[PDB]
């Protein structure tokens, strides 16, 4: 049970328009016999084009949905369009380009994915709405065969050159005119009833339907990611690291502690309600605070209804001390909390566009979340850049230069100047700061809090 067997059977009605007279009895080793591929009953690595729903989520990366509209098969031309948004038109003599040859368009295709792909995935997943052009016009671009590694480095190979005869990854395979083992998975196979518009439409208004190629390839990329990710939730699914994801989770865990931490010193509140990840561990161990925990696991459809997450009668009062929303996404946080929201509309490696405006998050876990709201923040203000630091000024065991900062709230700095310890801290908390607001997150306080409140816990 490791790949999708080729004896499968593969249901042909969504098919039959634009191939009439094909067979209801349909195998993938039959379908990609059709599609004018030869599998030659090889085991190296590619035992199937199309992979399994299970297959697909672990790759979701590599995710791209494919469209092909007849504008006009062998006869008229064709228009190509990808979930990036591009539109190509091929001859058989929203961007839209004109009327090119297949020897042109195939390597703009490899342009295409390979500049898209290769700091996301080893692959391509071509995600379908299959009516029968996308599949016969994949051998024009695609070539098939044994897995291979790339020519200049120790990837798997992703493209093919005829003119060099040689296999490139997405890092090398400039000048490249042919997609090398590429995979799909064909949307209607998991059961629909009606055509993509209708299902699409059912989750999701962000995407219309202009009724080009590139629309209808979005759309299905998007149901698929609403019914593998949205619907279906699966945090037993391990992502590869292919960016700053440790620094990122680093960074979160000490922004946390230092604002947590200066929010119960600057207001001393006696109750910290900590509202989210049901495995969650108290941010500033030390703190005198009363900490009262509350499960919600991450929602990935719409942002929960603070209405039913502290309503239907826990300390009960919530408006007694602070709340703490450290990635728990509400429609609107009450007026006294310290929040974490992601905006998905980051643009980033890890960030992948989702469903009805929200997006996938891909950090060693997929998290899809709610579409970011400024409205959810009414009550509360964005919080400033800010260093704390009660730890002794010593510094133990990199160069320097004096550190000068109204936000090194330190005793040092309370008593003139910055001593070495606090501006190394100092430097190494703005980076982290810098690379988790960078990464999409923003950071929201109660209206009160006020940093200058700091300077007297010094004594
Ligand atoms: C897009 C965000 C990125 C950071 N996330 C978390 O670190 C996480 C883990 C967890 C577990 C339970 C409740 C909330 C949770 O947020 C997921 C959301
Ligand atoms: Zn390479
Ligand atoms: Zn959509
Ligand atoms: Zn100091």
């Amino acid at each position: 049970p490791t790949h999708l067997s080729v004896d499968t059977k593969f249901k042909t009605e969504g098919l039959c328009v634009d191939i009439p007279g094909i067979p209801k009895d349909m195998t993938y080793r039959r379908l990609i016999s059709m599609m004018g591929f030869k599998m030659n009953y090889q085991v190296n690595g590619y035992p199937n084009m199309f992979i399994t729903r299970e297959e697909a989520i672990r790759h979701v990366r590599a995710w791209i949905g494919f469209d092909v509209e007849g504008c006009h098969g062998t006869n008229l031309p064709l228009q190509l369009g990808f979930s990036t948004g591009v539109n190509l038109v091929a001859v058989p003599t929203p961007l839209m380009y004109k009327g090119l040859p297949w020897n042109v368009v195939r390597i703009k295709i490899v342009q295409m994915l390979s500049d898209t792909l290769k700091n996301l995935s080893d692959r391509v997943v071509f995600v379908l709405w299959a009516h029968g052009f996308e599949l016969t016009s994949m051998k024009y671009f695609v070539k098939i065969g044994p897995e291979r590694t790339c020519c200049l480095c120790d990837r798997r190979a992703t493209c093919f050159s005829t003119a060099s005869d040689t296999y490139a990854c997405w890092h090398h395979s400039i000048g490249f005119d042919y997609v090398y083992n590429p995979f799909m998975i064909d949307v209607q196979q998991w059961g629909f009833t009606g055509n993509l518009q209708s299902n699409h439409d059912l989750y999701c208004q962000v995407h219309g339907n202009a009724h080009v190629a590139s629309c209808d390839a979005i759309m299905t990329r998007c149901l698929a990611v609403h019914e593998c990710f949205v619907k279906r939730v699966d945090w037993t699914i391990e992502y590869p690291i292919i960016g700053d994801e440790l620094k990122i989770n680093a960074a979160c865990r000490k922004v946390q502690h230092m604002v947590v931490k200066a929010a119960l010193l600057a207001d001393k509140f006696p109750v910290l309600h900590d509202i989210g990840n049901p495995k969650a561990i108290k941010c500033v161990p030390q703190a005198d605070v009363e900490w009262k925990f509350y499960d919600a696991q991450p929602c990935s459809d719409k942002a929960y209804k603070i209405e039913e997450l502290f309503y239907s009668y826990h300390s009960d009062k919530f408006t007694d001390g602070v709340c703490l929303f450290w990635n728990c996404n509400v429609d609107r946080y009450p007026a006294n909390s310290i929040v974490c929201r992601f905006d998905t509309r980051v643009l980033s490696n890890l960030n992948l566009p989702g469903c009805d405006g929200g997006s996938l998050y891909v950090n060693k876990h997929a998290f899809h979340t709610p579409a970011f709201d400024k409205s959810a923040f009414v009550n509360l203000k964005q919080l400033p850049f800010f260093y704390y630091s009660d730890s002794p000024c010593e510094s133990h065991g990199i160069d320097y230069v004096p550190l000068k900062s109204a936000t090194c709230i330190t005793r040092c700095n309370l008593g003139g100047a910055v001593c070495r310890h606090h501006a190394n801290e100092y430097r190494l908390y703005l980076d982290a700061y810098n690379m988790m607001i960078s990464a999409g997150f923003s950071l929201w306080v109660y209206k009160q809090f006020d940093t200058y409140n700091l300077w007297n816990t010094f004594t």
